């Protein structure tokens, strides 16, 4: 029961809604969840709204399962930023007897990792900056600009990304971020799909 | 004198510049005025713009006349909100036995409608929201992001837009709010274009 | 020693990166500096990303050396402003007997000239709106939408943005803007390309 999380293109007939695993896989630095899936604007694979991803430089890609990628959305990692200790200037990139003046790898700075939580809404168009993790249950309003944390279940949005309001009193989350459906086996969940989808498996578990 | 408010593309030799109602007014659930206008980005039809507006979900979108729509301005309906009270997880798009937990129209509430007031300047790339309202008169600086209601005759930007100030004071408007002056017959508009575009047209009607 | 700031394409078999200054020699009323380049989102030249650059209401943008401007980066000049005295539908652009309420230059709205400083990165996708000014060793961040000033080696972002915070303290960031090293014959630049990446440059020119 449930699309196979494993198929590229869950939907039959349609090259739109995609799984990311299947296609991230392929890819070094980037852990995905099982069942997140990308809605693409112009029929494109998520790989290519990964920007500056390069291994050498190390930093990681991570996100959970559940997650629901709207369309557009990009993820900046750190292969972009400037050395900034003084000019911004990248005088290497033009050779001709500049790339002697080429940073080593600890003058480059990386802001860190990028991690996505599980059960995660990004609205279309949403840019997400390098260095940031956004909790479980968060909902990331259309067209918003993450360059800060965002706390699970908290509802955000705009450019800077700033918290709203908690979808939730918090027992209400802290119970949820306890039980951690996502982590229960495909047929568990699919066995509570409507407790989860109207909250009420809280009481039960 | 003046366009014919039928005609798609207004301007001669011209296909970036449309009047909206021709294109809407074939769609469901949107009423468009007469002369709002749209400046293409690409080419692209103002129909283009409209995103998630499904006739189930019932909202509709309202749009004045003598509107200025600059190119990529993006409407929102509420096609694409997700179900909150739990997962936002759309279990159902996935069928194989997961389309019995669609979600039953009472589960899917709305704000409201979007509504565009008369004599609106929206800037380029704006996005709007749904269940929004923006005021007659009102200019929304470009590449706002529309979240919330912005009141007539204010200036308004950012993302979220806020309400930056009001363009006159509180008298000129509540006139203006008053004679309507893009309700006028097309007749008696030609003859104060200039009154009109130097807002003289309060102590003409008024006094 | 170091690239032709005269070649469109500085880096060989790559037809991403330009120098902007050779590339936008054709333009009008627009000023670049010798090593700035850009970055091409999608191939495109960076004379598309200056709109509504019109040499009749006569503003111009200026750009230093040593920028780094981000690919999509949207310069957005006075021709884009409406009259705001009054209505702000432009009859005018319809004709058909509309054209004689064509606004007097002196009419319309014009917040000035565009300029850029020296040693300023501009991050991605950033819209700069019109009569800005970037003060020289800038930071903006991706995706911000600059409505007003920023002042020189400041980082800054959001929409609209604002300044988030100053590089250095306050007498490194005079000093540096004393030395003005992009003003150096490049011979001497050359010859300091790394202290002027560290900064250690303020520290022997200074004392």
């Amino acid at each position: 029961m449930g699309p196979n999380p494993m198929k590229m293109y869950p939907i039959e007939g349609n090259k739109s809604v995609q799984f990311i695993k299947p296609i991230l896989e392929k890819l070094e630095n980037v852990e995905v969840g099982e069942y997140s899936y990308y809605d693409s604007k112009n029929g494109e694979t998520f790989d290519k709204q990964i920007l500056y991803h390069y291994p050498i430089l190390n930093d990681k890609l991570k996100i959970g399962k559940f997650c629901s990628i709207g369309p557009g959305v990009t993820i900046i990692m750190n292969g972009a930023n400037h050395r900034m200790d003084g000019s911004t200037y990248p005088f290497n990139l033009f050779g001709n007897g500049w790339e002697k003046h080429m940073p080593k790898l600890d003058q480059l700075p990386i802001k860190g990792d990028t991690i996505i939580g599980n059960d995660v809404w990004i609205g279309k168009d949403v840019v997400i900056m390098p260095g940031v993790k956004i909790g479980d249950g968060a909902i990331v309003a259309a067209n918003s600009v993450v360059v800060k944390d965002i706390a699970p279940y908290m509802l955000a949005g705009g450019n800077p990304a700033n918290e709203i309001k908690q979808r939730f009193d918090q027992d209400t989350i802290n119970q949820l971020l306890d039980i951690k459906w996502w982590n229960w086996p495909i047929d568990i969940i699919n066995e509570n799909i409507d407790k989860i989808l109207d909250n009420s498996i809280i009481r039960e578990v």
